[PDB]
């Protein structure tokens, strides 16, 4: 199976909703595709589906760089704490890469998750 | 009663490929189901090989087809070697010989410390007018 989680967001809709996750994402995070479709990926920074705030131990500096990289259309790589649906911790080595469309808009961002 | 993974797999919008950037000549270590379905090549046929077989017209042609854009192929080579990103359209072929326009994105993965361990390819297959006739 894939060595990594794969995520595709729609870069044209507001706030990068997920339109696809692969089976490694589902297996490792314990969320199912149907639960996460249309949501922003940031719920992974909250400890389980009932925590309403980002966890203190997710590095706000990395989050902030992710936001910037997305805003500016440029690739990203870094590591931040995430959580499985059962609230258990995940170290997510994350790479984001924009997909440019026919001309010359970003249509998609791809996320690649190496859990380490 | 568990809930299965992969329920919306049929909606995957692109091919995904992973190569081992450490081993020689970027051999493929994973392809997803979109890749298989669109190219007609099934994972067992492609693992261990370089992705360039897709530039040959089907599995019994040993060399890249002359209508594949050799300039673009060169840039791909350069971006991989320089450890940088690539996005471009490239003519490929299904196993059945039919033409494929492959909007390919390559992105390197840096590992623990602190070198490229993988490359991810993302394929958005799009339409062409290219048609090699009956
Ligand atoms: C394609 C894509 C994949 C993402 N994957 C993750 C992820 O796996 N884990 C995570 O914490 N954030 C991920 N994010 C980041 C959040 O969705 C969001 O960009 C981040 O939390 C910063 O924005 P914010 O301050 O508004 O929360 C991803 C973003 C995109 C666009
Ligand atoms: C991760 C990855 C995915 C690739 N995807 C394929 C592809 O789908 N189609 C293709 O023609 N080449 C693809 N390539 C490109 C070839 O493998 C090769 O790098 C390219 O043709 C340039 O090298 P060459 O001139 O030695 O053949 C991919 C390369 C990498 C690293």
């Amino acid at each position: 199976t894939a060595p990594c989680g794969f995520i595709v967001t729609d870069a044209v809709e507001p706030d990068q909703p997920i339109i696809y996750v692969n089976t490694v994402f589902e297996m490792v995070t314990g969320y199912r595709a149907e639960e996460v479709l249309g949501r922003n990926c940031r719920f992974l920074q909250c400890r389980g589906p009932f925590a309403k705030r980002r966890h203190p131990l997710v590095d706000s500096m990395v989050v902030s760089e992710i936001r910037k990289c997305i805003d500016e259309g440029i690739e990203f790589q870094g590591e931040l704490l995430n959580f499985r649906k059962d609230g258990s911790p995940l170290m997510n080595r994350l790479r984001l890469t924009p997909i440019y469309g026919d001309d010359d808009t970003i249509t998609h961002i791809i996320g690649i998750q190496f859990f380490i």
